[PDB]
């Protein structure tokens, strides 16, 4: 069900966020303690899905990242508008269709958004970004799509 994939996203994302972050610490990366302080369950199935996504995120992040950074300075989001912004950008990743790389990038952006806002004083925002990601997927058929493919675990087969 799309509902299941949507409810699994919390862990997948948090885990992706943990792994993307840990890996990102091996130059002198943006510093964010909230991302390791993450409620995470490291090697559970979803934890494994998040890790695998973070790993694959590697070259996908090369088109996407620098770009997410830039726009983030463009309109520098507040707890108040950040939703409409996450939405403007997430909506653009699926313009021309959905696929795993685009999905991985949704997280990548969820991740950059989280990091960027923390950089600017906003603490405890991961739960909210996580809801942005989940809410967006439900309403934009991403959750339905992942389901159609066998769910988040289907990502275990990408690498």
């Amino acid at each position: 069900s799309e509902e299941q994939v949507a409810q699994d996203t919390e862990e997948v994302f948090r885990s992706y966020v943990f792994y993307r972050h840990q890996q990102e610490q091996e130059v002198a990366a943006p510093a964010d303690p909230e991302m390791v302080t993450l409620p995470l369950q490291p090697s559970s199935t979803m934890g494994q899905v998040g890790r695998q996504l973070a790993i694959i995120g590697d070259d996908i992040n090369r088109r996407y990242d620098s770009e997410f950074q830039t726009m983030l300075q463009h309109l520098q989001p507040t707890a108040e508008n950040a939703y409409e912004y996450f939405t403007k950008i997430a909506t653009s990743l699926f313009e021309s269709g959905i696929n795993w790389g685009r999905v991985v990038a949704l997280l990548g952006f969820g991740y950059r958004l989280a990091l960027h806002v923390y950089q600017h004083g906003l603490t405890g925002f991961l739960g909210q970004v996580t809801r942005f990601v989940v809410d967006f997927m439900l309403h934009h058929c991403i959750a339905r799509w992942i389901a159609q493919r066998g769910g988040w675990v289907a990502a275990l087969n990408l690498g």
